[PDB]
């Protein structure tokens, strides 16, 4: 499993 | 901003 | 599953 | 934000 | 089973 | 069985 | 941020 | 900035 | 079983 | 398993 | 920062 | 700066 963030 | 995941 | 969201 | 998870 | 949730 | 979360 | 595991 | 990740 | 964060 | 980040 | 690990 | 890595 995994994510990605951006701000 | 934004974020995504999975599993 | 999974998700996803943006603002 | 977001989660997912199973078994 | 499982479950995703995205707020 | 497994998880993933962002935020 | 995120995270994610599995067993 | 961002972050990235997975298992 | 493993893990990954990022923050 | 791994992540990469970036500010 | 990151962390990662599996056995 | 930025950090990346994993196992």
């Amino acid at each position: 499993g995994g994510y990605a963030g951006a701000s």
